[PDB]
DNA sequence: ATTATGACGCT
DNA sequence: AGCGTCAT
C-alpha cells in the first residue's frame, strides 16, 4: 500500500547508436549511406565475418555473425566496409575515436555510464528536476517530442507507423499531471523531452543517429531503447510495465539470455517475465540464489536499483586475436611474433589513453586458448605492467605462458594456440 | 572458422 | 587471483 516502494524515484536513459559501426563507415563514405550496408572483419574466410549491419541490409535478412559470402546470397547488393588491419590484426581504432566523440556530447547533459563502445546509460533525475523548475506547470507540447513512442499507448476506444506514434503520444500527454512536480510519469515525460535534445545534439555534431528508452531504471531503459529502433526513442512508464511484461520472454531483459534465463524458464515452468510475480522473493532466492532472486523479484515488478556509475571510461584496455583452425601457432616464434603485434598495439592504446585520461594500468592480464578447448579462455595469468613498452610486455606474457607449452621440444609449441589476449588493468590516476 | 572486445559475479 | 557468464 502505502509503504510499497514502486521503483519510481529515478530518470534513467539507455541512449545506443544505430548500427554503430556501419554508421561510422557511412560518414566517412557517402557511398555507402542509405544502402544495404555491413562492416566486415577479414576477407579471406568465407568473405569475412560481418559485424555489424544496417537497417536496409538486415530486411534482407542480413545478420551480425554472417560470413559475408552468405550475406551476400540474401543481398546480392549489399555493400561492405572493412575494419582496418594493422599488425597482422582487426584494429578497432576508428570506432573508439568516433565513440569517444559521442559519449562527450552525451556527457554535457548528464554524467553518463559507458555501457559499451555505443551504448551508455544517463542518469536524469537531477536534469529532470531542473527543468520541470523552469517549466513552472506549463504543459509538455507533442512538439517537444517528435521521435518518441509511448509503449502501450495508443490503447482503448489511421494506419502510418507516424500516426499511430503521435495518437499515442496524444493519449500519453492528455493523461498528464503536469501540476505535480513529484510525478513520475511527468519526471519520465521530461526525461524524454531531454533525450531528445541530447540525440538531437549528438546528430547534428556527429552525423550519427541513435535510439534511446527512457524508465526508470537501467534494463527498463534498456527494453525500451529496442522496441523502436531505429532513430528513435521509447518511454516505457511503471504503469506499462504489467501489459509489456505478460508476452515478454525472459530472455529479452539482460542478464536473463544465457543459462540463468534458460534456468528460470525450466525450473519455474514459465516462459514470460510478467509471470515471475506469482513467485515469492523466497521462492526466487531459493532457486537461482539471494542476489538474483531479489533482484528477479523486483525486476519482474519493474523494480531495479543498479546505479548508472559515472564511468565514462574503460576500465580495461585489450587487445587480442583468434588463430582458428589451420592458422593455430605452433612454433616459439609464431607465439612470441603474434605477442609482440598484440603488445604494440596495446602500448600505442595505452600511450594515447595515458596522455587523454591522466591515468596508467598497473597489471597486465595474459589470456590464451589451447587447441581443442571448448571455453574461450585456456588460461588467464596476470603481471606487473610497470612500463607502457611493448617488448618487455610481450616478454612478459611469454614468461607467464611458457609453461603451457607440453612440447618437448622448444621450437615448437604443443598444442597450438587459437587465441592470445592481452588486457591492460588496475588503472591508477597519474 | 566468427571475432574483437568489455563488464561483472563467484569463490 | 583465476575462472565463468553475459553481452554483441
Ligand atoms: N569486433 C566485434 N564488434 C562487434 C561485435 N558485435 C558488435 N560489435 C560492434 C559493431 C556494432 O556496430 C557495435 C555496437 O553493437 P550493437 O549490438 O549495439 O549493434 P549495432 O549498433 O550495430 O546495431 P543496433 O542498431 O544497435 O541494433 O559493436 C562483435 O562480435 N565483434
Ligand atoms: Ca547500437
Ligand atoms: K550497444
Amino acid at each position: 500500500g502505502p509503504h510499497m516502494a514502486t521503483g519510481q524515484d529515478r530518470v534513467v536513459a539507455l541512449v545506443d547508436m544505430d548500427c554503430f559501426f556501419v554508421q561510422v563507415e557511412q560518414r566517412q563514405n557517402p557511398h555507402l549511406r542509405n544502402k544495404p550496408c555491413a562492416v566486415v572483419q577479414y576477407k579471406s574466410w568465407k568473405g569475412g565475418g560481418i559485424i555489424a549491419v544496417s537497417y536496409e541490409a538486415r530486411a534482407f535478412g542480413v545478420t551480425r555473425s554472417m560470413w559475408a559470402d552468405d550475406a551476400k546470397k540474401l543481398c546480392p547488393d549489399l555493400l561492405l566496409a572493412q575494419v582496418r588491419e594493422s599488425r597482422g590484426k582487426a584494429n578497432l581504432t576508428k570506432y573508439r575515436e568516433a565513440s569517444v566523440e559521442v559519449m562527450e556530447i552525451m556527457s554535457r547533459f548528464a554524467v553518463i555510464e559507458r555501457a559499451s563502445i555505443d551504448e551508455a546509460y544517463v542518469d536524469l533525475t537531477s536534469a529532470v528536476q531542473e527543468r520541470l523548475q523552469k517549466l513552472q506547470g506549463q504543459p509538455i507540447s507533442a512538439d517537444l517530442l517528435p521521435s518518441t513512442y509511448i509503449e502501450g499507448l495508443p490503447q482503448g476506444p489511421t494506419v502510418q507507423k507516424e500516426g499511430m506514434r503521435k495518437q499515442g503520444l496524444f493519449q500519453w500527454l492528455d493523461s498528464l499531471q503536469i501540476d505535480n512536480l513529484t510525478s513520475p510519469d511527468l519526471q519520465l515525460t521530461v526525461g524524454a523531452v531531454i533525450v531528445e535534445e541530447m540525440r538531437a545534439a549528438i546528430e547534428r555534431e556527429t552525423g550519427f543517429q541513435c535510439s534511446a528508452g527512457i524508465s526508470h531504471n537501467k534494463v527498463l531503459a534498456k527494453l525500451a531503447c529496442g522496441l523502436n529502433k531505429p532513430n528513435r526513442q521509447t518511454l516505457v512508464s511503471h504503469g506499462s510495465v504489467p501489459q509489456l511484461f505478460s508476452q515478454m520472454p525472459i530472455r529479452k531483459i539482460r542478464s536473463l539470455g544465457g543459462k540463468l534465463g534458460a534456468s528460470v524458464i525450466e525450473i519455474l515452468g514459465i516462459e514470460y517475465m510478467g509471470e515471475l510475480t506469482q513467485f515469492t522473493e523466497s521462492q526466487l532466492q531459493s532457486h537461482f540464489g539471494e542476489k538474483n532472486g531479489s533482484w528477479l523479484y523486483a525486476m519482474c515488478r519493474g523494480i531495479e536499483h543498479d546505479p548508472v556509475k559515472p564511468r565514462q571510461l574503460p576500465k580495461t584496455i585489450g587487445c587480442s586475436k583468434n588463430f582458428p583452425g589451420k592458422t593455430a601457432l605452433a612454433t616459439r616464434e609464431q607465439v612470441q611474433w603474434w605477442l609482440l603485434q598484440l603488445a604494440q598495439e596495446l602500448e600505442e592504446r595505452l600511450t594515447k589513453d595515458r596522455n587523454d585520461n591522466d591515468r596508467v594500468a598497473t597489471q597486465l592480464v595474459v589470456s590464451i586458448r589451447v587447441q581443442g578447448d571448448k571455453r574461450l579462455s585456456s588460461l588467464r595469468r596476470c603481471c606487473a605492467l610497470t612500463r607502457y613498452d611493448a617488448h618487455k610486455m610481450s616478454h612478459d606474457a611469454f614468461t607467464v605462458i611458457k609453461n603451457c607449452n607440453t612440447s618437448g621440444i622448444q621450437t615448437e609449441w604443443s598444442p597450438p594456440l587459437t587465441m592470445l589476449f592481452l588486457c591492460a588493468t588496475k588503472f591508477s590516476a597519474s
